[PDB]
């Protein structure tokens, strides 16, 4: 009846009028470009396993209107069994890019995957929520969340370096302005419009909307792509994971962009907007998607360290296998949040559920400690041992340096060199390289800030009042006892040898 | 068949126990100091029991059905009895402020599998059947004394008489022993790999030839130079670790686990379903502890004002997340368990295992966040309650130890010494290295992490993830069909520092 | 003339002192078990200055060079003395192990440099010249009563040091001051102020009290050492018992504080200077520094006894958080080695240990301490708890035997050796003497985020900020979006552009 | 007089049939290739320094032989006085490379200024080291080192996995013949000669205590490189977009050798296997290289607190509370290596020949806090700048295209009222310090600078156990144990309490 798009449908669909710009050229074929090209048959993969059918029961469910089916968790939660298989999914498609991919068609669902139970929460444009609710389910559709609002100067009524209305059509919305580390963007369907806060509240700046990538008047400037360079100075083996899964923090320009009344979500409702970051429902499953891809990846590095250290035979030592063992406790840290977050949920509307808040609310915190920690353990337990490389793979076909090369850099496990450097260049481009580095960073600051993210945990608990039942707690300790002694009747304060022992140093 | 109450707890410490402290014997257990208010407090447990309000979340049918006991005493065979079981842990945690990890609940960790895992302990099959029973009837109150004292040094058989066993040796941290009906004597490893040392048994406490050693008392100091305001925890939740020393102690055949299987001995710390309940009891427990903390230091910062900056509220929020860590691990080791034996359930391992990592790291940064945030305000204290009677000092003490809050002294002083009885009294720098070595050295418990994944494949399945990825390049380029090598566009770059 | 001797010391605090502690008076403070052994172990500081084997470490002339006084005492005009007054500091640490913080030579980090920075006092500069002789002659004990009380705000502001009346006599001051540590046994209370609070003539005083003096009272925390006295032992509780220094809270009830006595008075000015321009703070934290590297020598020692008995010495990953220890005492020598002999100059030929060192010290300590303590807390873990209740139990045969069989050392050590290194250990780690010293060193100079800032605030006012950014702007001089500025470098613009060129038609 | 070598005269001294490789092909001008070019001419500003009459005073002195001057570090001190102008000196090098280059000609010095005062140590190869020692003053030579083992299979008997050694094959009357590899010899391409040495005997054969210096044109000698983060960013990048990496990158790259022949006049070491053991730690070159590292790293702090400074500024987060607290937090680290140096050069310890080395202990503490000290710096980075960072274009190309070029310069301000161009400018020199392949290198390498994690904190606890310190603090706390027993205080001024200790103990009596 109808069925979601498949590898090589996702890719024509990126061959439009789209304005992409990097290294100061505009991008003609995003689907054939280095930047993108890997990154897009890898997103492909994606969308070729909701057809196999070894893969449908995991990956796939009913498309609500039931005339077809889609991503699992492109649809709402209707119970702990669904949310388990909803888990299951997202780790699904983590373990085809390694993890590495956070932001996979799937993600952005955190949010799409709520337009039916929540959409009167989008009046008066509602129906609008119903209908991309149905196409995003239909197609499986790939929407980049740019919601970063770019940095302002403070000198007079220039405000418009944000997302605002010029003018209001008949047709729609008329936008100018532009947005931040808008990554995946190039390779999406649309930029769906948002806001973490509005730093001028007039009416012009509460849009809230999905633009299509090909809309006229909205352009791409890519950050550097890691991807690209591994392309013209690097190789598959040199760069195994940057030049396949670089997802480009793109900045987002729109010039002028007509948006359809019939795109809009959100408008003039400064309200709504800054409601949105926290009832729309996505940050739970925001955060549900991330930990759960975030436990497959430390797998995937727990695994890749795990070679490493049988290769450098550095697994003998016990200080090596306590940290190694570190790397694999935070990894069942993250497969618990999870576990707990799809096992626990809260009801939300229409008898729809919600992966458990506290879950992921925890997620945010320890993901920016955690990470960095197992990527310190690497270059602590490997060490100098991701140095020992050479340039390229030149440098093994090369008759002058190739039988040096297996000569000198053997591994421990009877490995050869090729093995050896094989294993370093992948751990190195997960730990040190410019992917690694943006990676780190990407992991550390991905929901928010250190302190934010802390912050927006003892308000969201103060505002539930769980504060105050912890004081209520403390006090219940408190309530006990006074300056007398045990307010409690099953309690003895030991007056007399209290008394007899103060006396015991009387008069000195 | 109903449980022991709150008052035939305390009546059955009054026997033959051996009980030294300070160069004495005890001569009545629940009447010093030392013991009395902790004893009071465990009695209020199983005064829980019978209550009415509380039997829903307590309480569940005795497998013989005659009557009812603790949930945590009968084998999970759900999801939903595992979330129960949460609850009642959880109850019984917040009763004593989360600190009293030794509670008789703990211990049915093991004694809630008996049931199930009776036949494990072949040809004592049947002294596990009728313990299990017991325990349940009753609610029988075991401490686990494993710890190795520094070959007569350690548990061992001297003699196989028709009536039992012949046992001296000794056990070190036996936590709440004094307070418990019997000891139940174990092994995390044997260094003598010989029969007599392959014993796994329990000991009545009041059997002859068992002496008991105590640790230093901090609530027995707390009644004499202290007070319930002056020391609040410390004075009526001590559990003391005490040297647990057995002299030719007659242990009866009825009473033995296992013996002369030197590989049951061996197994039984990883097989026995012990350790995925206790970590599941403790992960569940420190959870309510850090929320007593969390609410402690709230009022703390209230207090001194410190609430209002906004890096406090940052740290205090890292409180906050270091609690909704423990309810997850919790949550995950609850809501999706593993099966097991005779269509019983234990909770999730791989999140049980993770608590016993993630605590040694959390717990600390929690105690040092109130010293931090809190900081020279632990101190701005006096000595004990009398100085607010004493007319000389009193009305002092009332000018100048007001809170921000608009709070007076009496109550600022009250939250400080509870603060400070939490986190830097014996009482507290005890819980701190409790909470740090409880479950094992900070070493250990990764490494046995790792060995359990190793053994369970786990780890092979990691590697091969990571050996899928290599599996798609190669020095020629990608291996895989649908993704391009740019070959042309590489070499004509090298091409461009040619020569 | 000569300094006070250990029992001129001692009668010196049988005066009228009014301390207070479990809601009665102390009748004679040098009996009292909560101050008797403390003050027997300052005795020997004092005791010290006497030796003629320790005259060269500790002691030189006294300005007015009839006599001699304790090293730390007289103001440093070379590298050679401040490496001698580093000597002197660590001397009267290791006697009591680097415990005791407040020690009477602590208080000289002020009281050394009265003498060249007396004008800094005027009009009462006088005042501080004599003090300055007097406590040098004497080798006076001052506690410094600074941290303010805790205020509701909800609004009366008496809770601060406060002048109620101007007298011809002196002054008429009401207030309070918190965590006062050794108070108790001092000879006068140094009062001054970080906060203004509130800008008020009448609260900007910086002056001395005598601890007898009428209308000072002193109330006391928690005795740690009088809490061992009755329920404890010297083998049980072997620091806490001796070395204990009560954080007592100070306070004044209409005490008259003669004008002999004021340091500054009035000017708000000053008094926000004081903190930095004092010179206290940058030797405050040279000896504070001294000590610790003390203290952790002694822990460290402690330290390895304990793995040796309980074996662990022989793992590898327990000899890399010991080797993590010596570290940390390295870096406090250091820390102090760059403090002493590197020094800035100063008024009237003196010179201040380095400021960049002692700042630093200042954080590291709270990042340093609490490590020292954990890897204790981690490679000994529940073998702090392997011990008996008290001395009796040996003693008792009906458990001194199985004592003595169950708890030996791996080492070969005996069961005594073995509670006694594990009864010393967890009092400087797990007790509430260990617990306090732990918040301590902690909080020692601030919070810790206020060491940060101050250090921030620091560099920012001297340009030194400002010369980090243009070391920084200088790298930036050298290209543009053409390429480099510099001359010498290569911009490769034709290869960069060819390579530019390989993604045409993409 | 005689003077050191000029800019001109060591990029040409580079200019010889040294066998360097990279990317599969043998470089021809190491002087030309991107690889090394700009990163040569950065060396050649420290030689052109040394001739400036401006810095003569700071950066050189007479050179023993007294017929000319050279480096001063290059030359033994005799007071403190010396140790703090070497201090001086060095942080001199160091602020010309902004702290980055630590393989700089000076670093080596902390072994051939010692040669000097310890050439007997050498017998019977003393005189060997007594002209290196002259030479290597007189031209300021530029030595790598080379010291660390290839990585070995032990799975195999020894007697197969020893060619991979650094060993002689063979006694010639002209020298030796020498077969072997070593690893993450740093900047070895742009050196004159490498300094053959090892941290302890592997196999304790004759064929392996080897201490050698060999010329890098030496024929048999070849360098295999890692991947030159300077290349790329010449291909990829640019000056603007890659201003650290392009220009101050050192290639820790793989040093071979192949039957070289090592004549017997560059021979330090042969035979004695005790003397190459010992080595690590009597050639006083520890004591002298953590100096020269602690007092670099100390002036690279001070380059990146600049450097986040000025980034915070333009996103206005300066303002803030908490991002001040850990900006100071940086400011304590920089202080903490400038005292760490201070210590070294203020507080040496006598040495051979009325010479000094700088404080050991002061130097072996450096070892470890680098290790967690400057990933924290990196860390405060990433929190208090975040994705800041990732607020970049691909390159400068899209300013100056019109199409892109305006928007840039609106959307890209910073909060200081700076434009653009500047604050992209910053943000990417930032990153590149930070998160760039230059940024992880320079991590892994501050971490492991002098030794893994777990050894560094060992060698500590060793050198403190030989020398009776750790012995001397356990007596400290003896001393303590013996002011008591179970009866009390053996100490006379103090009082057991005994009366009041039994009555408090009568009190819990039955
Ligand atoms: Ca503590
Ligand atoms: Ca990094």
């Amino acid at each position: 009846g109808t069925r979601p798009l498949t590898g090589e449908e996702y890719l024509e669909s990126l061959r439009d009028a789209r304005e992409v710009y990097l290294d100061g050229s505009r991008v003609k074929d995003v689907t054939a470009h280095p930047a993108f090209h890997n990154p897009a048959r890898m997103t492909a993969r994606l969308y070729d396993s909701l057809h196999d059918p070894a893969q449908k029961a995991v990956l796939t469910a009913p498309t609500d209107a039931g005339d077809g089916f889609t991503h699992r968790f492109f649809t709402a939660p209707r119970s702990v069994d669904d949310l388990v298989k909803d888990q299951a999914a997202i780790a699904s498609w983590a373990r085809k890019s390694y993890g590495w991919m956070g932001r996979s068609p799937d993600y952005k669902a955190s949010f799409l995957g709520t337009l039916g139970a929540n959409a009167d929460f989008y009046e008066p444009f509602a129906d609008n929520a119903r209908r991309w609710y149905r196409e995003s389910q239909e197609k499986v559709l790939y929407w980049n969340h740019a919601f970063l609002h770019p940095p302002v100067d403070r000198s007079d009524e220039v405000g418009d370096v944000f997302i605002h209305v010029e003018r209001e059509t008949d047709a729609g919305l008329v936008v100018s302005g532009a947005k931040v580390v808008a990554t995946g963007s190039a390779l999406t369907h649309a930029a769906f419009i948002s806001h973490w806060g509005l730093p001028i509240k007039d009416r012009k700046f509460a849009l809230v909307a999905t633009v299509p990538m090909d809309a006229d008047g909205l352009k791409v400037i890519c950050r550097p792509s890691y991807s690209a360079n591994a392309a013209t100075t690097g190789s598959p083996f040199d760069n195994p994971l940057s030049s396949r899964l670089d997802e480009n923090d793109a900045i987002l320009v729109l010039d002028q962009v007509l948006i359809p009344w019939e795109n809009v979500f959100v408008y003039g409702n400064l309200g709504k907007v800054h409601l949105l970051a926290g009832q729309s429902g996505m940050i739970e499953r925001a955060t549900f998607h991330g930990c759960t891809r975030l436990a497959v990846k430390l797998e995937f590095i727990a695994g890749l360290l795990a070679k490493a250290l049988d290769i450098t035979g550095a697994k003998d030592f016990r200080g090596v296998q306590t940290r190694l063992g570190e790397v694999l406790a935070w990894r069942n840290l993250f497969w618990s949040l999870s576990d707990a977050a799809a096992r626990n949920p809260v009801p939300w509307k229409n008898g729809t559920l919600l992966p458990n808040p506290q879950a992921g609310m925890a997620y945010r915190w320890f993901m920016q400690i955690g990470y960095p920690r197992v990527l310190e353990i690497v270059q602590q337990d490997v060490a100098s041992g991701l140095m020992y490389v050479n340039s390229s793979t030149e440098d093994f076909r090369n008759p002058e340096t190739g039988p040096y090369l297996e000569k000198y850099l053997r591994g421990s496990d009877g490995a050869g060199a090729v093995e050896r450097v094989k294993v370093m260049k992948l751990l190195w481009d997960a730990v040190g390289s410019d992917f690694g580095g943006r990676h780190e960073l990407y992991e550390r600051n991905y929901s928010g800030n250190h302190e934010n993210t802390r912050i927006e945990l003892l308000l969201s608990q103060t505002a539930s009042g769980k504060l105050d039942s912890y004081m209520d707690f403390a006090q219940a300790c408190m309530d006990e006892y006074d300056l007398d002694g045990w307010t409690a009747p099953d309690l003895e304060s030991f007056h007399a040898m209290r008394s007899a022992s103060r006396d015991l140093l009387g008069g000195l």
